């Protein structure tokens, strides 16, 4: 069929770049509503308003309620209309950015996304994961276009807990392996077409960047300072992993992540930490070479990601729980079917237990 | 500085994709202005009208004057304002596409670009090219956004004259060496910042795609058929070249192309045919290793591109003419100053004469 | 799915091996029906009768009608029931061996296969190609088991025309590429399942043996002497190629070969000669790397196989004839759908014209 | 000599494949006798009867006594003849399968072999192994042909004790070294001739598979689940090890195995466990390179196989017990003579003590 | 710019070479002033006077005060002028050698430099290093030419404390990384121009020598004996490190060294010991590949050099003391600007903390 690649129109990243929000956003619109994370605004609202004023723009700073509900979308739209805003800027965590994207869609205005943590691949994407109130996956919610601009302040991001950066590494570690399987299987990407050569290049660039700079970036994040290794990992976590998964395809890792949410044991863990184990489960499922799985297992453990089920607090009734996880992964419309050859709930259940047994041996041999 | 990458929102390519212009373009607008020249609508108008009709879209045909003049934009803006057009769709060659991107800027509406040839990297960029009369350079006129959508029909491109695909390979072969040179020097790219890891990976992917698929794509182009090698080169000529040049950087290869237009001898040669010689010039200028120059010289000769000044019909008064080219290439605002250490016109003059010597010997002793 | 590999019960190979047909076939049955045409029985009958007599076996000679038709199998059935034969020995070429294979199936008796040429991979397979009485194709008859015993006399094969051995190399040379395609796409082999690791091992062993012994074997072939290189190409032409295609899978090359049969120009050319050009076409279709295509075209030229359409006497009205070959190859049930991603007739048409252009240039620059 | 390769007619493996036993066995006969051990029929009988009945077949379930004796073969021959059985299906472990294969031979009917464990290379072979009543090796009993079908349910095999899969790895691990030895010496294989290229590739593929998948398979075996690595190892344990030892040849490894049965100490250890030490002994005997011995020693220990005599419970009066093993291995009719340059009992005695010291040191440095 | 490489006129090294000081110095002058520290003349004076006297030279022994002050230079200038001295010979450590070189400059006479330790790259250079009286870096004082002769007695150097040879390794270890940085950025070297090829080869040769001979040399140093490895390291510590830093350029390593002198904690540590941590800091700053950082960290620790701040006694109030180091390194007139893309004090501060964490972890895994 057709080959399609989607991208945000502009990706900018740099230290203290929120000082330049005004100059970068001015071409898009003149009247902006800012849906700001309460924590981000507590320490930076002054400089955001100054950045806009110095560029001759008008702002309506709107503290984000916290949840990405339709109530909150409606409330924010009223503010935006009363102020006659022509574009939305979301700045903060994922729930903040997902709201800004939904708002600007309903208002048919351009959107700017400014993540303040590099913990998932969601920002650049034209997507949204819809979740039941029990913490279990439901559906992917698509949007007609990607954000117009993504702006990443690497100094703000370096301030977050390093666990968040590692969770982004976990979500990005999957990119190459799931896009590669979609290429092998002739699967359709979330952009609606076959793989381009470009998307597969970025997905493989993502994986290699994490291998070469993951541990060094983790060192800078713990000190909350910016080094070039950190910059590269933030780009891998945001642009590369975003364009890679959307335009290269999802497969077993994210299906296993959605399957893990169907049990409450790992509810208190981040997206990327569950994806980290889904990658390892995909490598067993597709019988990756022993050298490949050892590398992925070693980098994952080197940044604190879980490589066994106990590290996601799954410790009792493991078999019963893994049947639920496996059936959930194989549900209708799930991405596990993009695996070369496909996968059966008996097959995913096997890989779960075997990935776990492999992770346990690696932690033993590391001592 | 910040690191910035720009891209069209969506890039689609595939065989007979014009039949699906309706469904791809619908989420962007409903009432469209189709801009094309007599030849282009000769074979497309019927299928374009039908695709938009079955999708519930209103289409307004508007033949093109052949040149990207301000009078043509206002004229087309009138027809579009009268028909209440929501988006502009340009279909055809560079002039048509540059017109459609310039028009939709003034009207403040989305644009879709449907190139019917892969001969320059212009389609994806947020850039026109401003020239003189009889002469051929003025400046680079910038744009605020990249095209909303680029849709390349590979069956249409396969029907074009193969010489036009070699021109595209010429314009694209320069991408990696110019972006590499900007990475080595810290040059600001036309996206406004430093190189992203992503921009450099697509620029290198462009070079390797031409190396591995270039001649295979030419076999298909001369038979006017679509093979996977042809699709890969089309993507390298359009998307990889367009993003790689604009977000990777320009250097001496396009400055020397721009100087080659200050003399009249090569006016009957295409854009990428003169870039082909500017790439070799830059490889002499930067003293690229011999294995690198030979590889670029051999591929260029394999697809019919010029590697000497006589192949651009410059056979008389060569030093005096090359002094004009050199002085033009080093003019203020030209991109040759992005080379590591810069470039004096004495050194560009040197590089032109030595590059021409190299090609003469390659055509003799090294083929 | 299940993974299945099928093989003949015993494959025996040696010089002057028909002298030992009696002791090899003795444990299967005592009364044997020997099917063979006039030419083969002309040089083999006396030797078969001696070997069977000294071994204590009973022979019933049954001269072969010449066609592998249903009526010819029925006729040989009556003859074989009247002589109360316990097994069937077919000796000679394809249509004979195919007739003996199907006859022993309907009679529920062992079969031995004694090829006197190594020109196709048919002998070892559990398949008989059934023609009408007048000689037109009828159906592919799938047998439930492979030949109980296959006995190849290398000296007899050395005496045959060398053009036949080169045709065998053509048929075998498709083995590795077609099975690798079926592995990538997950196709079902003619053995009813997915690829075993063993079948793909033998498929690739076949390809390397042709690369390493092909030229050396043809020297022994044209001198009608037996050398170890000839003994290896015979094994590759018979057992490796046979299990390779049946348990590894068929794809574009044999599909394209059937399409060439629709064109009447290449009628006076052999199976493997048409298959050789089918392999080149598949390599263009699947965009195999230039180094791979070059290696295959070089080996094909070294053994006299056709790498252009004019070497198959297809010189006039080429675009019309290729549209017929392409339609015939993409027909229902034809193995082109085993390609990764499948192939449309327009894609197979394109590959056919480009593969021909490639071989033309290879022939031109090799001289 | 003639080069000969034998094989079972059809090899099938898959998870839950006993559900499809009927369709696979359909073309062989309508009325089947099922020889099953009492334990195996406990979980399999109900499923077998449904698979046969739904396929339009007729089954007669005959529980297996436990031993492969002539009295047991005669007793089962009665049941089959009274029930007018057209073929024999054995299902279970080695003694069941060996019985089935013999019974079908005397009745002159086809046989299907469904092994429920992958612990030995004997399924798929056209032979039995004769023993005394003290436990010492007697001879090999050769059958005329290999089984008609071998059907391996991988889910059933994963449920077996993991020690049995490791015993299969120990048996299969010798395949390559003994076939390579026979090729080097030009010995005659159990299939009656010289090595074919096909058999050496299958022998080597066996070794490489165990190296690459052996540890991943033991993870899934110990969880009693099916992963692609466990399936590859089962195919290596059964088909590759089967064709490889029979048509690639035996040498010192199995000779040294038979010697170890001449002493009572290693009676509690399975077949493949003693073959494991035989392979190390052969590697000392033929003076394998120190990197080759270590790789084999490491893989053996990684899956629990003995690499010292004490791990075979041979701990007292070792030089006495090894002289017995040495002369037993060197006896008339043993394969030790297939070693390049042969081997005297003094030489094998040397290799036994030295291999033991090697493994003791390998284990000592496991700290 | 112009490419420039400076050097001392003659570099001589050998065991017991102070016995030959006279013949080597003969052509420079007949009447010499010998500036010697009181300790150095203790073992050297008697030998020096005999080497000079036997060579027909005339010597005036002037004991060195201890400091390189103008009052000391004037005092020695008096002694020399009264004794009608034609050249100056300094013999001892850094302050003696720096004094000798300055004195000869004011008198306009030749100078010979005989270093008794190999702890720094300053012998051979055409410069002094100016300091405050608290211990903080002031500036560099440039001399017009390099010394006329540098004569290094390797036996004398082997008698020095081994810690001093390791300090020379720490100084020399930076030569390649700083010259490579200056080459990359196109910075101007201390010799006034751009890097020559000769200087980069000497810079890289320095690094490779320390890698290959560093540990072997520290064995002989700690035994105070002369081996070829100790001689190669002395040449790398003195000549290669000398020409390499002066005509290859300085960057972040020595800039970070000067910062560490802005705080009092690391005062008990020699020059090269603080440069050792500066090299690690530069390697973080420029984001060197993780294999390059580790090789340098490993070699440093192998010879006793600091790879953490605590090993420089910087243990309390670290973020405070590092901000001082950072701004000191980034001051005007410092070489940090020679880094590709330069470096802000925030960036150097990042690199200081991160490098420290890296070394702490390198050391932690030393168990
Ligand atoms: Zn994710
Ligand atoms: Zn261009
Ligand atoms: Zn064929
Ligand atoms: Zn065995
Ligand atoms: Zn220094």
């Amino acid at each position: 069929m057709d080959r399609i690649i989607q991208s945000p129109g502009k990706y900018i990243q740099g230290a203290d770049v929120i000082n330049r929000l005004g100059e970068y956003l001015k071409p898009l619109a003149e009247r902006w509503l800012v849906v700001g994370d309460k924590f981000v605004l507590g320490f930076a609202q002054s400089t955001v308003e100054k950045s806009f004023k110095d560029a001759g723009l008008v702002v309506e700073i709107a503290p984000f309620g916290g949840e990405c509900s339709q109530n909150e979308i409606d409330r924010l739209r009223g503010i935006a209309e009363t102020a006659q805003c022509g574009a939305i800027l979301g700045i903060g965590g994922g729930k903040t950015l997902d709201t800004a994207k939904a708002l600007a869609h309903f208002m048919g205005v351009p959107v700017a996304i400014a993540p303040t943590i590099a913990s998932t691949d969601a920002p650049c994407s034209a997507l949204s994961v819809i979740y039941t109130d029990e913490g279990e996956f439901d559906r992917y919610l698509l949007l007609p276009n990607n954000p117009n601009m993504v702006i990443v302040d690497t100094k703000i991001v370096a301030g977050a807990p390093a666990r968040l950066l590692a969770a982004g590494i976990g979500d990005a570690l999957a990119t190459w392996f799931e896009a590669r399987a979609c290429s092998r299987s002739g699967a359709t990407t979330m952009a609606g077409g076959k793989c381009t050569q470009a998307a597969l290049a970025l997905a493989e660039l993502c994986y290699n960047t994490l291998l070469e700079e993951g541990e060094k970036a983790m060192l800078a994040a713990e000190q909350h300072v910016v080094t070039p290794a950190l910059e590269r990992v933030i780009e891998a976590n945001t642009y590369l992993s975003g364009v890679g998964f959307e335009s290269g395809g999802l497969a077993a890792a994210h299906a296993v992540h959605n399957g893990l949410t169907a049990i409450p044991d790992a509810h208190h863990y981040y997206h990327g930490e569950k994806v980290a184990f889904g990658t390892l489960t995909q490598l067993v499922l597709e019988n990756a070479p022993v050298e490949e799985i050892e590398t992925v297992a070693a980098l994952s453990h080197a940044v604190g990601l879980p490589i066994t089920l106990a590290q996601l607090d799954i410790k009792e009734d493991v078999p019963a729980k893994m049947r639920i996880v496996a059936e959930a992964a194989c549900a209708e419309g799930e991405t596990i079917h993009n695996m070369p050859g496909g996968a059966t709930p008996d097959q995913v259940y096997a890989a779960l237990l075997v990935a776990d047994q492999y992770g346990q041996r690696f932690l033993q041999e590391w001592e």
